[PDB]
C-alpha cells in the first residue's frame, strides 16, 4: 500500500519502495524552494502496525543535495499511512538548514503535508 | 569522516552511525527511554558537501521502533546539523509519531529535541 | 476580520475579540481531549499587517484549567489569519503537560489546526 | 508565586513576567536576537492549581512582535512547564510564524526551545 508515486498539497512528487523489513527508500520531488529534479530519499516504517484500526506510523530523510543545486538542509517527515479505498500519509516535518551558530535559533522550519496518490 | 562514530544524548541514549560518501546514514540506535530495548536499525541522509564556512552540516535520519524484540508501532525523526571541530556536537529537534486510529490523530506526535556529543573512538 | 466564532478540523469553537491595539481575548471549547465546557484564552496579533497579500501572524494560549476539570496542560497556537471571501486561520500547535523531569521528554505533542467560519 | 519576576534564556533575551491568580501571565519580553528593538507586550496562561507531585507547572505566553518602534508582521508562542525549587526553570518549545503570501506559506513557522533561569528579585 505505501509503495508507490504519492502528491502532498504543493504538488510535490514523493516515489517509494516499502521492503518488507520495514525499509523506505525512493526520490523525493519538490514543486517549492531552493530544489529542482530528483532527490534521494531514505527512511523506516512499522512492517507490523497493530491489528485494530491504527496507521502504520513511517518517516524519512531528504538531504537537498543532488546533481543540480545543494541547498545545504535537510528535511524529515514523521507521520502515518492510512489505508482504504482513499489511502493518504498525513505527515509533519522539520527542515534544518545548516548555519552559523549564531544562526542556530532560526534554523528550522515545521510544516505538515498530506500525500494522496492524485 | 567527523559524523561517523559513537554519539550519545543528555538521556543516555546511543547513537552508533556510518556517513557513506553519497550523503548516506546508516546505523543503530539504542533509546534509554519509552517502550523500547535493545538496537533498532536507522538510515538517514546528509550534506556531504557542506559550505567551507563555520556553518553546521544538515542531516537526518529515521527510526521506526520495531526489531526482533519489540514493536511500539512508533517511528522518530531527527533533523538537525552537525558542528565539527574539538568539541563535535549533533544538535537535533526530533518527531516521534504513533500509529493511531482516525479519532486519535491529533495526539499522535510528539516533539522534543536532543543534543549528541561524540565519544573519542 | 479576526473577531468571531471559528471552527476547526475537530470541530472545536474558538471565540475571539480582537483589539485595535493587537490584542486576542476570548474562550475556547475542545472537542476532543481531557476537557468539558469553556476555557479561557489570551494572546497577541499583528495589528498593521504588511500591505503587500500577507497573511496576519497570531498567537494565543488556553491553559486547560476551568471550574469542571484540570488536565494539566496548556495549548498554544501559533499560525496566520489569511482574509477574503472564505476566511481561514492556518495554525500549528505545542500542546504541554505538566510532568517529572523524568517525563520531561515526552511531554510536548505538535499538531495543526485550521479554523473557518463555517 | 514562583513563575512572577524576572527570567532569562540562553540567548540573553529578557522575560519579565506577573503571574495571576486567575491563570493569567502579562509582562514584556525583550529579544536578544531577530528583528526586534526594546520590550513587547507578552500575554500568556498558566495552570494556578498544579499537581502536589514532583510535577512541573504547564504555561504559555505569546508574543506578536510589534510595538511603537517596529514591526517584524510575526508571532511567537512559548509552550512548557515551570520548575520550581532552588533553580527555579522554565523549560519550553516555540513556534514563531512569519505573516507571508499563500505561496509562501509553507515556510512561514520556525521552530524551536528557550531554557528561562530566574534571577534572584
Ligand atoms: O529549500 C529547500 O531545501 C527545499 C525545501 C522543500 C520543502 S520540504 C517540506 C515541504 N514539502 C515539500 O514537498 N516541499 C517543501
Ligand atoms: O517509541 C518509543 O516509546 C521510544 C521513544 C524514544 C524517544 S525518540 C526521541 C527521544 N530521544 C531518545 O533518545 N529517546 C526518546
Ligand atoms: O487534553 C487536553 O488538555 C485538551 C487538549 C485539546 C487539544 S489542543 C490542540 C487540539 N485542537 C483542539 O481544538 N483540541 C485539541
Ligand atoms: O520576529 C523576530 O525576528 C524576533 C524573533 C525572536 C525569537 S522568538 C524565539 C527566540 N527566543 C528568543 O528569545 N528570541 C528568539
Amino acid at each position: 500500500g505505501i509503495t508507490g508515486t504519492w502528491y502532498n498539497q504543493l504538488g510535490s512528487t514523493f516515489i517509494v519502495t516499502a521492503g518488507a523489513d520495514g525499509a523506505l527508500t525512493g526520490t523525493y520531488e519538490s514543486a517549492v524552494g531552493n530544489a529542482e529534479s530528483r532527490y534521494v530519499l531514505t527512511g523506516r516504517y512499522d512492517s507490523a502496525p497493530a491489528t485494530d484500526g491504527s496507521g502504520t506510523a513511517l518517516g524519512w530523510t531528504v538531504a537537498w543535495k543532488n546533481n543540480y543545486r545543494n541547498a545545504h538542509s535537510a528535511t524529515t517527515w514523521s507521520g502515518q499511512y492510512v489505508g482504504g479505498a482513499e489511502a493518504r500519509i498525513n505527515t509533519q516535518w522539520l527542515l534544518t538548514s545548516g548555519t552559523t551558530e549564531a544562526n542556530a535559533w532560526k534554523s528550522t522550519l515545521v510544516g505538515h503535508d498530506t500525500f494522496t496518490k492524485v
